[PDB]
């Protein structure tokens, strides 16, 4: 429980709770740093979705262990909080490496969305539904490789702009819409800029569902072509709706320089390098939230909610 953990630093915050880095204290697996992430079980109750939304999350993160997937060390509660240990991320937000550099090169971009379709066809198969691939949404961990990290109730919920128009319709979705999404974050890597924009949240959706596509000439021709199979307005044919799902995707010729057993190993090396100079260097986020100091201020339904990972 909370006892064990010294709150090194916030990482993250929203209106449910935070995010925090934090050393454990006491027995092995002492020294060494996570990310606490600690919701009010207050918030989350008061509404249905929510609740069951917190509980998936919950079981989730234990049925799915996967190289790109944040894991879930402990999870725990308490009085009126719930606790999760995750692995701790050092490698901070895809969002905020595209920012550092501006623009990804190809074969970057490339290494980032091949390991990230590696993460949904799992989860698909799990029949699971990632939704947003904002580059939000996404974390690197330490030794720069991707993490699924957002199972649960968002942060706040967020831009539009990486939303297929069946959500933002409504109409009715499947795990379609997530092929759709990565075709928006990779055009966002490869031009410095989502696909749909956007005076305004209004203006941004009639665009994602009424504009023609944006092909810039320096685009490659395999490229060009992902973006127009993945940006598929029509769902039922947007490359990856199919049985073959993340295969239809990963057989495409934008990933044939691929090696899929090599990259699921780590073993391809990441076309960025997290600089940490410790296990608790934080220099990869967001001072904004690093600057502050980390505080914890003090018939339920989550039951069972504690959880220890198996060997270790
Ligand atoms: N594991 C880590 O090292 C690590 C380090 C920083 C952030 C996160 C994080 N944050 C997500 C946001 N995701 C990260 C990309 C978009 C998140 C989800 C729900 C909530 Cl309520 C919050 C909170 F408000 F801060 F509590 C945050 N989720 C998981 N691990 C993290």
């Amino acid at each position: 429980r909370p006892e064990c953990f010294e709150l090194l630093r916030v990482l993250g915050k929203g209106g449910y709770g935070k995010v925090f880095q934090v050393r454990k204290v006491t027995g092995a697996n002492t020294g060494k740093i996570f990310a606490m992430k600690v919701l009010k079980k207050a918030m989350i109750v008061r509404n249905a979705k929510d609740t069951a939304h917190t509980k998936a999350e919950r079981n989730i993160l234990e049925e799915v262990k996967h190289p790109f997937i944040v894991d879930l060390i402990y999870a725990f509660q308490t009085g009126g909080k719930l606790y999760l240990i995750l692995e701790y991320l050092s490698g901070g937000e895809l969002f905020m490496q595209l920012e550092r550099e501006g623009i990804f090169m190809e074969d970057t971009a490339c290494f980032y969305l091949a390991e990230i379709s590696m993460a949904l066809g799992h989860l698909h198969q799990k029949g699971i539904i990632y939704r947003d691939l904002k580059p939000e949404n996404i974390m690197l961990n330490h030794q720069g490789h991707v993490k699924l990290t957002d199972f649960g109730l968002c942060k706040e919920c967020g831009t539009i702009e990486y939303m297929a128009p069946e959500i933002l319709m409504r109409s009715g979705h499947n795990r379609a819409v997530d092929w759709w999404s990565l075709g928006a974050l990779m055009y966002d890597m490869l031009t410095g800029a989502p696909p749909f924009t956007g005076e305004n949240r209004k203006k941004t959706i009639d665009k994602i569902l009424k504009c023609k596509l944006n092909l810039p000439p320096y685009l490659t021709q395999e490229a060009r072509d992902l973006l127009k199979k993945l940006l598929k307005r029509n769902a039922a044919s947007r490359l990856g709706a199919g049985p073959g799902d993340a295969g239809e995707v990963q057989a495409h010729p934008f990933f044939r320089h691929i090696n899929w057993e090599e990259l699921l190993a780590r073993k391809v090396e990441p076309p960025f390098k997290p600089l940490l100079q410790s296990e608790e260097d934080v220099s990869q986020f967001d001072s904004k939230f690093t600057r502050q100091t980390p505080v914890d201020s003090p018939n339920q339904v989550f039951l069972g909610f504690e959880y220890v990972a198996p060997s270790v």
